[PDB]
């Protein structure tokens, strides 16, 4: 068996382009014909280069190489031009190919991949979704109220809300009185709409030094928050330990974070609880198991990172089903609309839960011909900051 | 002077069945006649292995042997075939022959055996009780159940109310067990006043993290302690939870050998310290362990949720241990010993008989097979 | 896909009785057919009782199951009687039993079991040996050397040696001064006599105190040993840690741990740089993968522990094989004598190295026969202390 | 004042390759037309893509932005995408940038990017260079080529002789490891005296007690430096060999952005930074890790495998630096810049010239695609 | 280009005298005539004698030097008379010649101080004020 | 009681010019007419200005107030410009005003300054010198440094101290290089065959190292059983000292450049050294060096007071020394003969390497006004200084 040929895909997410402005999906080949799917979750460079990148990679390490052998692929990736050390412009397109080994690694055994990480240990993969739809949902307590008891009627057990206002080229820095106010005030409304029926999720986007973390932990801590998500940037987790120290709201983080070596670093200082992992991005299903069990070991928890495609979601799924740690998984509202056209087979979520697969692999199989038909034509990058520094 | 023949009583436990589904017994007996009894606490297999587990190590280690020798007897079972690590299963049923041991020494000096370890301290031992009859689920019920405990002089009694522990704890508790839990707490604290300490008995349930959640909306209600908030493997976590709240943590249900209970002191894990007789590693080994407390600003209190045995050494610990703080309570118990175990206005009182201070009956042992 | 029946064998070692005086066999079979094979290893209680508690626990927690759920085998196992704290009896068992999914895992996979947890990474194993007979090999330095001299001859590029005295039920002690001498000698005279052909195992018990390993490092650096293991008890690794800053000489641990929790406190520590997993004791193949996944976060490496049958040495390949951070693997010789006649395929040694079969699961099987021809008539635990 | 256009060059290095295979140079210029220079360090792709991806981040935060702007240039390239953390393929593009911002802010103020950053201090700059049955395994071979070093007066040596760096590192050092290290340190300590400082150069080929095990066998020799003893991901594990052993422990030429080098300075994971400016983030963020080392009791020593662009940005913060230690140094490094750096008896001698004190030979670069 | 000649002002603070009692000015020059300004925050004795300790500085330290050697003039100052440690009463005296130099090195190059030093980032500075009747 | 009147010497060090360029001293007088002598240890400014310096301190916090309130003048100069942390320049006039003041304490009680701190606890104190001489010389020949120190021995001396690891720039800490290495050890090696067990090696560095380079250097001098590594890197960061401290067998020892008990503080926590070198014209004051030797006492370390100066900081020096339980060893600028006898109404008693503690009150001795008064400054360079 050998990995011989590769395809990757750039397709942009049409409105209301929920999940981010577009995908990087990749098909990995074996020379007898089994096809893994994959997908990279990165932004530091445009999506029509980290398709090259993908490419690039692929020709230089996997072409010729039994996709069972995902530690020598991983580790001539890693080590490539003598680096070997956490990158996630690299890790991002690492994470694609090895996802999609597994894929064929699963295709080939005529298992689910999580029959071959553990086995399964849920048959239910608890969900939650950002609130989704000049006042609105985004900047409104009420209207946010109002957005979450509609999720929890259609029996989401837990909604995530960034009112903590905008993020910065320039981050840390100090929340307003206006951030603080507005914070409690959709804590406040939101826990009196859907009572003890959801978990607030406050996910903010690193805003925070640590003093100003610790500013804005203490008036949320009354509406018990299952957690805080980044509260400050991703460079020293030692830093971030004094926050998660100071509250009773646990601290959860990751989707910036790359390689078992960064996670590590997070465990050990407790700078976080609940880890979560973008297996666009983190080093693929080998990795994030490797890193899920060590957060075994450090009391915490995994809650896979997603605002990106389908693709990304069923490593998610592959890897939170065999986990026994395993918190919460982030859904793109209801995993409907553009996510299940991109899939043969939808993702399958009843009443607050993913259902996950029993197919081989993934569990899904990419509709590669509505892949093709949906190019990417903007020019933006997926996410970015406000380069204006922080109010005022 | 040696030790010769072995006997183990499995038996059945009938109902309400408060404290387990069995219990496991166990007979020494010396050259020239003398009789020491045990009680073994082990889980992880069938009763019926665990009784051929002690015959076992009996066999190897202690026959042929003076009971007098407790630390070249425990020494032999601990190290046996090469491991010296803390074991359950092997401490569990060497806390059992232990046990007999002092009961053996004791009798033969003539003297209780918590005379022979620094002397009686204590003339009452001051108790607690689960709240039994719902009483689990509803927080006015378990208000109730406690007045009443209190009416029967109790001066502390003890609850889980934090939801069901898996096989996959750590967890983070619900919003409904966080708002059940601090329900719990204010109900029973408004039942009881200042007349009873509330023990919030947890089963290891949760992450470092979602034990400080629960901690933040219980502290108001003045808990006397808060139990194993997490899994046991790493007393390095649980020291965040105590060091957080003005709770203090309480532990060691799970725990064997001075070597664990010592990481826990260390660490600042808990301040009180929960040995079971029936695991911790005997009752020699459980003194060491108080005196370690001595050394922290911890105190003792003995977990029981095994037969009436364990609890007899439970005592004789906590007779002679300055820093005794309370002992678990609980019929059928009576009736499986000789002399039944005193009880007076929420405080038990110890035997004065040598040894355990009491007897094995074991006549109604054998009539109850498990 | 359920397991569905449990055969134990327990067999006798046959002279000279390198690697302990019997090992314990499991065999598991699912509904359908499919073979697995396991050993268990452990000596808190005699042998037929450990057989005995594979079947309680096979009944409990295996029965019916998905051979595939591993985590959940495991957790069911682990978690029994409300302990779920390390315990090397009930680890012990369980170690075979996951052992033998893995077994069927694989053959229903069509594969090797190490081409499922991330694969061939090495084309072959690093072994080393103790050194055997044929005033003696174990108490005079000459006599080790000419033994280290025949097993470089053979192609061995490590071997393993105890001279520091002997353990006892009382350890941790202090090395006596003919203690320390007679351990530099083996070190000066072995060390002359392969020169750099191979690497210095130094394996000790558990002896000495941290003081005691200390006096004793201090003498045995300058021969560059690979490792000083095991020098202290294993009950405290902050302890261990102590005689792992001292020295230049990696400490290497573990032959008595369980459970990822143990390992986790021995790397985040420093109490070692060489983790030695039996994977008859440390919890499993995926629990032992895991293991060392943590360890390369740690700057250590695997060096699986052997003293026992052919089947611990077949999952010990199987992690090794597919684990980026391996230093060596132990070897009982090379696997000639009953250690082959017990397989239906023999272990591959070559040169100082083992070739890891590429047939499904463990890559090979039991000889069931083999295995019944032979019971373990003794009295006797699988290894001992002093008293 | 605002940057107009970017052009990319990718030249190939002929034999002997010393410094790679491949240099990729950019050329920023203004809209009212004054030129920087800059090289890009990237060996993790290939390079027509590190180009491309050169243009790509020109494109997205400088074109149109003041080069003098360089701290709002460098947040909105670390943060694009919502990255915001170490990342040695962006920060390599970021560096080559940065540099020729520099190269602009010095041409646009008649003065040396080094008068800028604190000015002069240095007139001189030590350097060091790579000895080069041979002088990779004989060290005998290495002390005689150690010897001509010194005669052309150089005062430092840099040598690896500790064996093959893996993918799967750290492993442990072979007694034949040992050995021949220990040879190469006793051989050429012997052939130089006190006249030039060993510098050991492995590439993290180890763990933590494998670098321990040869740290102890080379005390003796008094190297000036045990560079990169072990892999880059937890410098607090690095720290434990700076504790063990009496030789200084150097490391960073894998690492990038002040928060890494914060970390490694705070551990204690070494005391000697070898940044490389093709990497480490520029002009700037180099002078922010170097002040940041001045509280450490900790020198720098810019580390250089690539063009000559590079060499002139590790000038440009040598000079300027306070606790500078040496200068790797190294042809055809002549021939790509308008003038040559200028080398006597051991030292580099930093050019007066604004900017970063030379100019690339475009019409060179341009003679010189890679193959 | 290099430091000629040296200037101080002790200056009185009129009512209501929001910000101390008096503020110590420095003025350098080069030879060539570029002005520097920079103020001395020093008052662990009195101002006329601060102003006096400039001028030694001045004179001792950074006569004859490049005002770009920042470093260098630093160095000669903080380590003068064998001390290389943090001191208030020096430290404040070479915060305004260090200040002065860079007014100086500005005025040069035809650049305000923090297009050299990182470039703007912010084209707002925002501002607070103690309470005062 | 209370103080009226300064006056300030800017004094020139005559040839050799041992103990540096010039010392400044402050004579104190009360209104009733005691008078109380002080030196001042401080080179950031020329010696003239820090003159008027010590007329501004003592006319704003010491004119009218009784010198037995030392807490109180202490903490007004202390805090005066609302600054109120370690300054040397601060921190040294103050300590020239505040020996003055004990001066004029023992005076009033007719006691010696150290009978009221404590009392006497040595009869002798040891004492020890910088090699000096009278291009291949004592600095940088170690032959030649072993036959000084020979003399050094044949006078009584039992501890000699010398310094051979180069010089030390104003951008330090850098790195030994191999000759600065093969010299130290030469030193260190030479000196010790020329005096045996006899006398006690003092490596007298001066911040020169990184923490990476002390401890090349330190590998290389433990054989020699040297009594103390002094300085081996700058001030600013004690818990990197503490890191030399730990890695090597010889004692570190610091502080010439530290004042106040918050700087010694530190040092000791750290464990940056294990003998504090307090000058007493700069670390704060006699009372201020007191409380410091009694933390060293809390933490298994020694004081060993420094002296590069006039004789009057020797005075306190001594002062302290005497009533010190944890003292090791006094510094002395050769025999304290010459110009540190002249400068003095009865001159320091030295015997067979032994300072003898005057029993005359104060600081044991007055300053010759007129000796002082006809030796001004003529130059116009600073007490010690650095390279570049
Ligand atoms: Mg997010
Ligand atoms: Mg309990
Ligand atoms: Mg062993
Ligand atoms: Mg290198
Ligand atoms: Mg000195």
């Amino acid at each position: 068996m050998r990995l011989s040929d590769i395809e990757t895909f750039v397709v942009g997410n049409p409105p209301p382009r929920h999940g981010g402005r577009y995908f990087i999906f990749v098909k990995l080949v074996t020379a007898c014909g089994i096809t893994g799917y994959g997908e990279i979750y990165n932004a530091t460079f445009g999506p029509d280069l980290v398709a090259k990148m993908a490419e690039d990679v692929f020709a230089r390490q996997f072409a010729g190489e039994d996709p069972h052998h995902i530690e020598k692929l991983w580790h001539k990736t890693y080590g490539a031009g003598y680096t070997q050390r956490p990158d996630v412009t690299v890790m991002g397109v690492l994470s694609g190919l090895e996802m999609a080994c597994w894929d064929i690694i699963g295709k080939a055994a005529g298992k689910p991949a999580y029959e071959l990480l553990g086995g399964k240990v849920h048959e239910r993969l608890r969900s939650y979704t950002y609130l989704y739809p000049k006042p609105n949902v985004y900047n409104d307590a009420d209207m946010a109220a109002e957005a979450a008891a509609k999720a929890v009627d259609q029996g989401f057990t837990a909604v995530k809300f960034d009112p903590a206002g905008a993020y910065t080229i320039y981050d840390g820095h100090q929340p307003s009185l206006e951030d603080l106010e507005r914070s409690e005030a959709f804590c406040k409304q939101i826990r009196a709409a859907v009572g003890t029926k959801a978990d607030l999720l406050f996910g903010t986007h690193g805003q925070f030094t640590v003093s100003g973390a610790k500013r804005l932990a203490r008036r949320l801590e009354a509406y018990d928050p299952l957690w805080f998500e980044e509260p400050i940037p991703p460079e020293k987790p030692e830093d971030m330990a004094e926050v998660a120290r100071y509250t009773s709201i646990p601290v959860a983080t990751g989707e910036r974070l790359c390689t078992k070596y960064e996670f590590s670093r997070v465990l050990e200082t407790g700078a976080a609880s609940i880890l979560q992992m973008n297996l666009g991005r983190v080093g693929g299903l080998l990795e994030a198991k490797k890193i899920a069990a060590m957060a075994e070991c450090h009391s915490a928890q995994i809650a896979p990172h997603l605002y990106c495609g389908p693709l990304v979601a069923l490593a998610n799924i592959q890897l939170a089903t065999c986990s026994p740690n395993f918190l919460v998984l982030e859904s793109i509202r209801t995993f409907d609309g553009f996510f299940a056209e991109l899939l043969t087979t939808p993702i399958r979520w009843e009443n607050g839960y993913i259902i996950p697969s029993q197919e081989p692999g993934l569990g899904h199989d990419l509709n590669e011909d509505v892949a093709r038909a949906n190019p990417y034509t903007g020019s933006d990058l997926h996410l970015g900051f406000q380069e204006t520094p922080a109010l005022p």
